């Protein structure tokens, strides 16, 4: 700044910047509803969280990584996984249940400690999940096996899927409620310019 | 298998196999309180579950993915972070919270549906976070800052940090109860020996 270059020879907010025009005006590095369609569509690992009750009556979360396919037209995303806690937290037949999907880059270094960050796209997806059951299960286990495995074509690179298959496995619709989408992909992290630069050890 | 096998040309359970004696006789693929250590040690992204109050006043679990170092000897993670609902779903100053860490590798294709699966390490961590304050929090985002940007230096590489640094930032002290390490790792997924093998596109 001049008050330091000054200083040392003896406000940046409203001061002029460049946008792009094309660039979200929306608050708090939140995107549009098709940006959250697409990141959920070309990811395939999600975090899943629901609650359980604990030894203290109290309700709490597990998280579970798990791969995932989102159905746009049926409105839900399908996974399946059979960890399970002792009494979910929750009365009837499906369960709140969120689910995150990210895409995470690089740390971003500065000469600013307060402005240290990590490169992220993320979606959080608010839900009631359910079990599914026989052509429901096998069709959504279809789904998610030929998404995160292109190429790949149950019933012929594979063997069907049959009843024993479906009786070992808790397969999962989370229909969707709502969504938020959150991006902050900087190619570098702001830089205080009245301390010394970063080298390039760190930028380049 | 000779079923299959003899039906053309017209159980493994309890058959021989090898088996490395050195490898975790632990159930459900657990691991070591070591290994979680470990684990916890290397990784420097994480998500973290805590609850809100929703609109029908039931609690709902956040999940944010951030940055976080392990402190062994305080028995505790800590990460900052300014995201919040509108009243946590918890009594007191400090909230119940689940931390989980993983290590995500390939999919594992296998010419049997349900044994397709992810390369996974993951820890699940169950404790109690509080807000941190002054010297307590500078030196947790010191902490946090010097292990996620190995060779950063907080005073030298950056600034130092700030009172008004820390008036913009929500550090958190995240206290262990327990812990909770699974790994599945396989190089390969099991095959189904009575269908066809999956082709080189596959395993190559």
């Amino acid at each position: 700044s001049y008050y330091h270059h000054h200083h040392h020879h003896l406000s940046d907010f409203y001061d002029p910047r460049e946008r792009d025009p094309s660039v979200s005006r929306r608050p708090q590095n939140r995107q549009s509803d098709e940006w959250i369609r697409e990141l959920l569509l070309r990811g395939t690992i999600a975090r899943v969280a629901t609650l359980w009750q604990g030894e203290d009556g109290a309700a709490f979360p597990f998280i579970t990584p798990l791969a995932y396919a989102y159905r746009p037209e049926q409105g839900d995303l399908v996974y399946h996984t059979n960890v399970v806690g002792r009494l979910r937290a929750n009365a009837g037949q499906g369960h709140p249940a969120t689910l995150e999907v990210s895409e995470i880059g690089q740390f971003l270094p500065s000469n600013s400690p307060l402005e240290l960050s990590v490169q992220y796209r993320s979606v959080m997806v608010f839900g009631t999940a359910r079990v599914l059951a026989g052509e429901d299960a096998r069709a959504a286990l279809t789904t998610l096996s030929e998404r995160v495995f292109p190429g790949l074509k149950v019933g012929e690179t594979t063997r069907p899927i049959s009843e024993d298959d479906l009786k070992r496995t808790s397969v999962y619709s989370l229909s969707i409620d709502r969504w938020s989408g959150k991006e902050n992909w900087a190619e570098q992290a702001i830089q205080e310019e009245d301390w010394p630069a970063l080298g390039p050890e760190w930028l380049g």
